[PDB]
């Protein structure tokens, strides 16, 4: 409405758009593998102060609303002081995977993941994201107090620019333990060398992509003190709960919209600017193929370029070798020039006709035969700038159709202009 | 042998020439009607002095050489003292014609024809002429008292301009008749108004062109009194003869020789030269075409003239219009110029080829192709002129087979020369 177009200048001239910065799971519906209430049954809260166990129950009833815990809590708006949360099956055995998958049906670039706990945070858990609309996985973040055994990975692996895109494995999330309304927070780009100029780095940009987001809970904090290690049955308080999900980040457009929006068939897509196409805006557009394509920047837009053919052909191709020698400014090339013109730029006329001049160069006929005159003229083929053709001595005109000065006209076809003597 | 060449200049540069005058009779053997001694037969020679008739008497005998009278002594070599001569049968009646008849056998042209008499002059007789190898004969010149019964003409008719190719009649043979050795002359020209410049008029060239020449004699001196014009029986003395005949005149070269000469076949016909032919030089000769045929003159030799085809032309013609437009210079046209050359005297290089300049234009292979570079060059012809091909943006060369100065070279066959960019 009062917001001037963020894809280009105040001149009109490209420049750099993004998507808003949006949690991209608020109001998302959350796949989760565990859900408490069916059948209803008995939960308990245990409590730590001072040196009494205080086991609050309470009854998740699914089928009752103001007992229910649905994945739905886990993006529904979050008001603290009177708030939501899912919560998963009980007497969870181990080892398990307790699953939440949010899927955003559309590449988004993700600065964080973040979850706020009901109950205790895990020992074990972690993240994963799908690159490629969840037929595959890759883990994003891990945290467990044994990240060798549990997920074979090194403790708190330091990040070195040979693999920045590394998932490591913390003991961050123990760090002074509630039991209740503890945070985690994946930032994607904490302690990546790199991060400062994201901007240039193909690397970072790819680790940041996903499609879907993964988080698998595999170990629930050991209470009860568990002096004997050797009960393995599990008890009503062992389950996990979370009052909100969040996933940080914006859609990804390679800084060629400054929106996504969605399509017919419901899907989100890229408002995609610059001349350039695809989910992404990581192609150019038809006949724009004066040069590679080449994702934003903060300094330059780079977007996709027309290639030049005086309104002369439909279709176009890029030549890098071009593009190169030209030092990187155009490689584009016309194809099948239409009007009897020629070149790569359709840009002068097939030998056959030449150039019309007082009509420009982008005239449908800018391009006119070689009319020669077939007695005045020494041959078919005119000049392809000029129109000249080649003129038998004593005859003028462009056409060869007349006697010069100082000549007399003859009726021979083949010296029709003969010179007066002295 | 100490005589130079009369056709053309001490310089080498041609000059009318005409072969020489003679008596073309001369050793020529006559065609005669009437010739006596067969059977031998007794003749009378009347004498005239005082009042006085000796009728002298001899024989005719024509086996027996010394009184034989054969058409031969009419053109031997005559000496006064010792004369010979033919003479016809005798008794001639009347009406009658005694016809000797000199074949040529080759157009001359005729200043005189004359004769010497044995016997005395005939009242009448005329003298004629075939121009065309005696199928047709004309009147060249009449003697007669009678002109009109004889001839039906009138005597002695004034020549004017309006006729000067007539044949008249007259009766000045009869002037002072001697009965023995009476001459008779006809000059072609005399008393004709244009005489003074034969050189220049075309209707004497014709009256005095001959291949054969008749005379016949048709009456008789009437002699015995003839005091009865009933005496129609003849005589012993009613004969003809005469020692001598001549034709004076030249071979007809109109003036592009030096003599004629007896070819294969015995034929008398003129050595033709200033590029002339035909048996009176009266064409050109072969690819001489570059002006019109034209007797010599005093002045302008008028030898026919090459035509110009540098050396690329069998054959050539000529066309007036262009002689009439170039001022009478040169009306020649060369006909299928041959080396992929063209034009009127193949003198440029076909659409297709290109002037091979350093070599010269007679050159067999003054013409070169084009050979415009396939991806260089912007089309397929190249100028005629100067070989040059219409070149791409950034290429030179004339073949268009090289990138310029500030250019580089690309592998696209579209725009194989970029711009060194600044
Ligand atoms: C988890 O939470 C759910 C939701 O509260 C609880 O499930 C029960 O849900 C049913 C809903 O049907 C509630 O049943 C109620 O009690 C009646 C008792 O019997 C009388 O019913 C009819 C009244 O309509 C009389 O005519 C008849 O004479 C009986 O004496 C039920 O029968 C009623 O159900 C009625 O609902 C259906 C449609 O759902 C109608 O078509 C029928 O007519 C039917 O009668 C009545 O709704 C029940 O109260 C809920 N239980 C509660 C609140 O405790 C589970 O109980 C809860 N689970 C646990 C373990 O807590
Ligand atoms: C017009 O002019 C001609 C030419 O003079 C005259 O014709 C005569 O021509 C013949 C030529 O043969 C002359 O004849 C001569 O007189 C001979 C007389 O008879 C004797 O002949 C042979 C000699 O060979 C004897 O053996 C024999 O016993 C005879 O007694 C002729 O016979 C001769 O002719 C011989 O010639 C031929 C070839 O021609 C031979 O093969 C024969 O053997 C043959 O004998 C001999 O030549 C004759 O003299 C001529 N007459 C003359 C001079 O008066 C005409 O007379 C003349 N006409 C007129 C009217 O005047
Ligand atoms: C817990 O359940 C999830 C959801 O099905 C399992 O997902 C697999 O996870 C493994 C390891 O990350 C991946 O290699 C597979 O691609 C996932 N499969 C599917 C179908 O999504 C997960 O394996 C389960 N946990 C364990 C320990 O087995
Ligand atoms: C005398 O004889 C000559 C020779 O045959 C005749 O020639 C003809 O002459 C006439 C008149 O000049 C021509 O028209 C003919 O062409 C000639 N004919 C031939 C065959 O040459 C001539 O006619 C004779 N004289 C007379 C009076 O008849
Ligand atoms: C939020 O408001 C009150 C605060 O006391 C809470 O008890 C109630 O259950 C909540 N209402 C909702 C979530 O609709
Ligand atoms: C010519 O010479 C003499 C001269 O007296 C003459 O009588 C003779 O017949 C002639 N001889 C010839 C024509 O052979
Ligand atoms: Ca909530
Ligand atoms: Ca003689
Ligand atoms: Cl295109
Ligand atoms: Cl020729």
């Amino acid at each position: 409405a009062a917001q001037p177009d963020p894809c280009s200048d105040e001149n009109g001239h490209p420049r750099r758009c993004i998507p808003d910065f949006v949690n991209a799971a608020f109001g998302k519906d959350v796949r989760v593998s565990s859900t408490c209430g069916r059948p209803p049954a008995r939960y308990c809260v245990v409590s730590e102060r001072g040196e009494e166990r205080l086991r609050s129950c309470h009854l998740c009833n699914s089928s009752d609303p103001k007992k229910a815990h649905p994945p739905a809590f886990l993006t529904d708006l979050n008001n603290p002081h009177n708030l939501t949360c899912w919560q998963s099956e009980n007497y969870l055995q181990f080892p398990h995977n307790v699953t939440l998958t949010l899927s955003l049906g559309k590449k988004f670039e993700v600065t964080y993941v973040s979850l706020q706990f009901c109950s205790p945070r895990p020992e074990s858990m972690a993240i994963y994201k799908s690159m490629d609309y969840g037929r595959t996985w890759v883990p994003f973040q891990f945290y467990s107090t044994q990240c060798r055994k549990m997920y074979n990975r090194p403790h708190r692996a330091p990040i070195t620019k040979q693999n920045e895109q590394e998932a490591v494995c913390t003991d961050s999330h123990t760090d002074m333990r509630p039991l209740s309304g503890g945070l985690i927070a994946f930032s994607t780009l904490d302690g990546r060398p790199s991060a400062h100029d994201f901007d240039n780095s193909p690397v970072l940009q790819d680790w940041v992509t996903a499609t879907d987001i993964r988080v698998a809970f595999s170990r629930l904090h050991t209470f009860g003190d568990e002096n004997e290690d050797d009960s393995e049955l599990a008890r009503d308080s062992y389950y996990y709960a979370v009052s909100d999900l969040q996933v940080g980040g914006r859609c990804k457009c390679n800084g060629h919209a400054a929106r996504c929006v969605r399509d017919r068939d419901d899907s989100l897509v890229c408002d995609c600017r610059h001349n350039t196409a695809g989910p992404e805006c990581d192609r150019c557009k038809p006949f724009h193929y004066d040069r590679p394509w080449q994702r934003a920047t903060a300094r330059e837009a780079n977007e996709c370029v027309a290639c030049n053919c005086n309104l002369h052909a439909r279709r176009c191709r890029f030549n890098m070798e071009l593009y190169k020698l030209s030092g990187r400014k155009s490689g584009g090339v016309c194809l099948n020039c239409r009007h009897n013109t020629a070149g790569r730029h359709c840009h002068y006329c097939k030998e056959g006709f030449y150039r019309d001049m007082g009509k420009p160069i982008t005239h449908r006929k800018a391009c006119k035969a070689c009319d020669c005159h077939p007695v005045g003229a020494a041959g078919k083929t005119c000049n392809q700038t000029t129109g000249q053709c080649p003129c038998k001595d004593g005859v003028t005109g462009i056409t060869c159709n007349r006697c010069a000065k100082g000549y007399q006209q003859s009726r021979s076809p083949i010296a029709p202009c003969i010179k007066i003597p002295v």
